[PDB]
């Protein structure tokens, strides 16, 4: 059509994930490929693209379609003359044990739109991105890319970053207090280590600034409501604005460089919770922070700032001048601070006596403590009790995705890893295509068992079991 | 009585060893920021320039004995209060109310398991 969709595209567009719709979509999706080969065996139906350039496999991954995705990856057409359209190939079976070759042609970072890329980089307006990492050839592919060449690099990124915050702490702790900020450099062994510690701290601050600025502009354009999806990357960019903010103030002869550097230190150590994802039980703790600093704390700090600025306007209107730790509490800033201390647990009734009408002054403080210390802070605990029960299940789904983006970004950063990114490549011969040729398609492997049924298998690639680097193919193959 | 002491050995290795890593990031995060601010004597009296004292003065906000304006030897009062108010909201309001919710989930899990562990610890 005008959009570029063909028949196999439109069956994906008209899916809506319900188990009745998954039945007759994949049934009708099956019948067209076979009938495509009977009329046109020279045609390859699923290579075709629309004007966005997506294949019907990747279109099911770009949207949230899970049943159409689980079908195409686990696709075997058992009947002969149209078996080359399969994707899941069982290789041998020895009673219970059932070994299968999944296929990795369009997926696994080989092409322009691989479904491992398109799932992870999707803008979260498409649902069920977390669900689409549960299918079988993907969920054992990311787990088996982590166990070699990515666990070694991710532990090295976390070690260099911890050597960055020890240098940037110590170079800021021992800063000169003497005078105006472009400081001369004495010939000591102390000042050589310090000005080295500053140059290694600015150059780290440029690195987080450039990887920020390619994430927003050169790749991945992002709208304003998407900054709760890209939360973990926004914090590494705000840090690099303060650290480069100090270098402007440092050479502008301004003493306010210690007001921007310090917010980079406090945000520097705090962003070390970015690396505690990729660990399972640690990672569910830091997911709940980014889900409850935008949901439960931003709602609570609106209601709390109504009550605090409600009653601390009432109290300053009461208390008069000196009238006769001493301080004039007539400022609105002091009395908004003295009523914050009731929440913190350091709460001083009778903090002043410069008022008049003692009866209404105590009633205001006692109506404040019951509203704020007794009621809201015991409602916040109950509402976090409901939120943690909800995102107990969701956070396992978000953690697997936050493991997957690490694996993709490491592959894009190295060309020699891309020739090592062929996880279980093996370039295996699988079957026989039309025009009488070998298959030669990159294939993965898996193992299962079955005991409820008797495990009857119609087609088996290798008649003789096991994988000992020597096989003989079965005569079950037609050609 | 025995179901009470099983929950201690299951939550001094699971819930407290995870919490005391995140808490020691925030406490050593902000108490590095504060010592970099506060300058020398410049003119309960004490020199708060040590990292040990200021890591202790920010522990006291968790314990419920929390003194804002614990020093005045700094400069830039506006950034000193913002650091303390971003600390108290992060630590006293957010994490300690997340710890109560996460112990609420753990006790519901090991309510059933602890009857099973008690019979073994009797055996
Ligand atoms: C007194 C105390 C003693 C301590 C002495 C300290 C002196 C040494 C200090 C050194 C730190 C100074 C460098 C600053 C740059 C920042 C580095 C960084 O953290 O970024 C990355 C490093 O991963 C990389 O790819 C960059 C590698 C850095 C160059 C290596 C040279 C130093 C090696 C050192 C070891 C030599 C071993 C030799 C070989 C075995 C990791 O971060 P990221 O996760 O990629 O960024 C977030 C990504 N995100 C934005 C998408 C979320
Ligand atoms: C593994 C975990 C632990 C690791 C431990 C790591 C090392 C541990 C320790 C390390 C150093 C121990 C200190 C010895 C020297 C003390 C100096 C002194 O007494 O004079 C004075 C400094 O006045 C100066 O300007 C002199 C500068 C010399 C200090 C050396 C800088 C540190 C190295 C650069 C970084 C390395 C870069 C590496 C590059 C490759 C004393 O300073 P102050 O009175 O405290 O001023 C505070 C100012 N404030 C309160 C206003 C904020
Ligand atoms: C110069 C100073 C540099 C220091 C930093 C250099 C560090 C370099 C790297 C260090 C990495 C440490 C080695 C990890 C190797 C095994 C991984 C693993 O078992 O995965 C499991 C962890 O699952 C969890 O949730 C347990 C958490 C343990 C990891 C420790 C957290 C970070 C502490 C670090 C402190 C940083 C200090 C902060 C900054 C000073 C996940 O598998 P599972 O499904 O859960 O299976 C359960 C099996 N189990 C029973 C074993 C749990
Ligand atoms: C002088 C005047 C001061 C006040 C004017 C400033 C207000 C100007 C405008 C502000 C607009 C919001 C800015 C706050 C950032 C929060 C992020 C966000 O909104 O995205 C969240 C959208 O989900 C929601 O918005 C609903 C849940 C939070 C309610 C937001 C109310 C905050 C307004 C008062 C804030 C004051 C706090 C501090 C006060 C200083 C996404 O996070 P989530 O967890 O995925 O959402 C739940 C799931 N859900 C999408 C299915 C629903
Ligand atoms: C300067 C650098 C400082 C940091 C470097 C030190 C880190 C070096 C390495 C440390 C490795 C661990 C040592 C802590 C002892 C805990 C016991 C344990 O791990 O066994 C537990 C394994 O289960 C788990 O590990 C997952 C749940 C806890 C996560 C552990 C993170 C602690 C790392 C930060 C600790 C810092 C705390 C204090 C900070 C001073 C068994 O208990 P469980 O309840 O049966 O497990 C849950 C059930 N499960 C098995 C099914 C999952
Ligand atoms: C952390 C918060 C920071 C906030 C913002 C701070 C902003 C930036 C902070 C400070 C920048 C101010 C200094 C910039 C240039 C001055 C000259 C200089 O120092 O270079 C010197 C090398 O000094 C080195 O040692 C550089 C080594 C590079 C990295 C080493 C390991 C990699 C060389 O200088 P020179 O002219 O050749 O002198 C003759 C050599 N002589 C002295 C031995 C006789
Ligand atoms: C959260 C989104 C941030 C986005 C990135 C933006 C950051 C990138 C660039 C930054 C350039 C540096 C910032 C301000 C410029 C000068 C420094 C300064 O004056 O600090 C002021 C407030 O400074 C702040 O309050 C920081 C604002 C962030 C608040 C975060 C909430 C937690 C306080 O100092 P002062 O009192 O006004 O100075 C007067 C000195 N006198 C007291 C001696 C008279
Ligand atoms: C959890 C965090 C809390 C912790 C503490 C936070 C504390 C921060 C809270 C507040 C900031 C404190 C500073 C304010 C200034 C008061 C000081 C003073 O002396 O008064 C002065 C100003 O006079 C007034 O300010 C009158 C008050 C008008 C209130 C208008 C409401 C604003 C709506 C807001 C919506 C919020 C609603 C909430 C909904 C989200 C009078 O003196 P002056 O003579 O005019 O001086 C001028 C000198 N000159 C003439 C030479 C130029
Ligand atoms: C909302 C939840 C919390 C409610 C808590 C319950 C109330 C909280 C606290 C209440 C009493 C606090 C002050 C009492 C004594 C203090 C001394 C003082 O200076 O008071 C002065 C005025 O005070 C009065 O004597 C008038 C009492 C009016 C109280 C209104 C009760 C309705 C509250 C409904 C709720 C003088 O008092 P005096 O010098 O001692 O002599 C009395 C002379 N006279 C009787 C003629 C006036
Ligand atoms: C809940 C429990 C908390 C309760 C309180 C706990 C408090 C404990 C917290 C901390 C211990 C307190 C003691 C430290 C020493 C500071 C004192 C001082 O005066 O500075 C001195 C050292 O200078 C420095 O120490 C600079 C700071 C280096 C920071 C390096 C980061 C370490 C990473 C850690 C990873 C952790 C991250 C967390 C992740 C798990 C400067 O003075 P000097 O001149 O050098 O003196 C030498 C004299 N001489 C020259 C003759 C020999
Ligand atoms: C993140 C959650 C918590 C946020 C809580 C909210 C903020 C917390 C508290 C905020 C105010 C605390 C200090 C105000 C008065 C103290 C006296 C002082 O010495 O201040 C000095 C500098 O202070 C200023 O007057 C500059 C105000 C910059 C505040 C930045 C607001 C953005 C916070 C975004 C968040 C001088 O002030 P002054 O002598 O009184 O005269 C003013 C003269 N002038 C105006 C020309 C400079
Ligand atoms: C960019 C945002 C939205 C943000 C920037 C700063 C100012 C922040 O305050 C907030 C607002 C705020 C202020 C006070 C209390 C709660 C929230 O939340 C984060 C932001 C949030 C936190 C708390 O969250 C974290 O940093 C932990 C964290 C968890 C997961 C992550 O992936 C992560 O990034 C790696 C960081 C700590 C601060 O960054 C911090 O160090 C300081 C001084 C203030 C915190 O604004
Ligand atoms: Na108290």
């Amino acid at each position: 059509d005008s959009v570029g969709n063909t028949v196999l595209h439109a069956l994906v567009e008209v899916a809506d994930n319900t188990a009745d719709n998954t039945k007759f979509v994949t049934s009708m999706y099956n019948e067209i490929l076979i009938l495509g080969a009977k009329l046109h065996p020279t045609l390859k139906l699923e290579e075709l693209i629309n004007k966005k350039g997506l294949t019907p496999l990747a279109l099911a991954a770009s949207s949230g379609k899970i049943g159409v995705l689980a079908y195409i990856l686990q696709r075997e057409i058992q009947e002969p003359e149209c078996r080359h359209l399969s994707r899941k190939f069982t290789e041998w079976a020895y009673g219970p044990v059932h070994s299968s070759l999944y296929d990795l042609s369009c997926i696994d970072t080989c092409e322009k739109n691989s479904v491992l890329e398109v799932i992870a980089y999707s803008s979260s307006e498409t649902p069920n991105r977390h669900d689409m990492l549960l299918v079988e050839p993907l969920n054992r592919l990311l787990q088996d890319k982590w166990d070699r060449f990515v666990k070694r690099i991710f532990y090295f990124n976390f070690f260099v970053y911890c050597l960055y915050m020890i240098v940037f702490t110590t170079a800021a702790y021992y800063r000169p207090v003497d005078g105006l900020p472009p400081y001369k450099l004495k010939n000591t062994v102390g000042d050589y280590f310090r000005v080295t510690g500053e140059i290694l701290s600015v150059s780290g601050g440029v690195y987080f600034f450039l990887r920020g600025i390619q994430y927003f502009l050169q790749r991945r354009p992002s709208m304003k409501t998407l900054f709760v999806d890209s939360y973990s990357e926004m914090l590494f960019f705000v840090q690099s604005l303060f650290m480069l903010g100090s270098v402007v103030l440092y050479f502008s002869h301004r003493k306010e460089y210690v007001a921007s550097m310090v917010f980079s230190l406090a945000m520097g150590w705090t962003n070390m919770l970015y690396y505690t994802r990729g660990f399972q039980q640690m990672g569910i703790y830091a997911v709940m922070i980014e889900k409850m600093i935008l949901r439960d704390l931003c709602r609570f700090m609106f209601v709390y700032l109504v009550f605090l600025f409600g009653f601390s306007t009432a109290v300053v209107t009461l208390i008069e001048d000196g009238k006769n730790p001493p301080d004039s509490y007539n400022s609105l800033y002091s009395t908004c601070l003295e009523l914050f201390k009731f929440t913190i647990g350091m709460g001083d009734l009778e903090f002043t006596e410069n008022y008049d009408f003692k009866a209404v002054f105590i009633i205001l403080l006692l109506a404040y403590v019951i509203l704020t210390y007794i009621l809201l802070l015991n409602m916040l605990i109950a509402l976090m009790g409901e939120t943690v029960n909800k995102i107990a299940q969701e956070s396992k789904n978000i953690w697997k995705l936050q493991r997957a983006i690490t694996i993709l970004d490491t592959e894009k950063s190295f060309l020699k890893c891309m020739r090592k990114a062929f996880r279980s490549g093996k370039l295996l011969q699988v079957g026989y295509t039309p025009d009488g040729k070998d298959d030669y398609r990159w294939c993965f492997r898996v193992d299962e068992v079955n005991w409820t049924t008797w495990n009857t298998n119609v087609g088996i690639i290798n008649e003789d079991p096991g994988n000992c680097e020597g096989v003989k193919r079965t005569l079950s193959f037609s050609l």
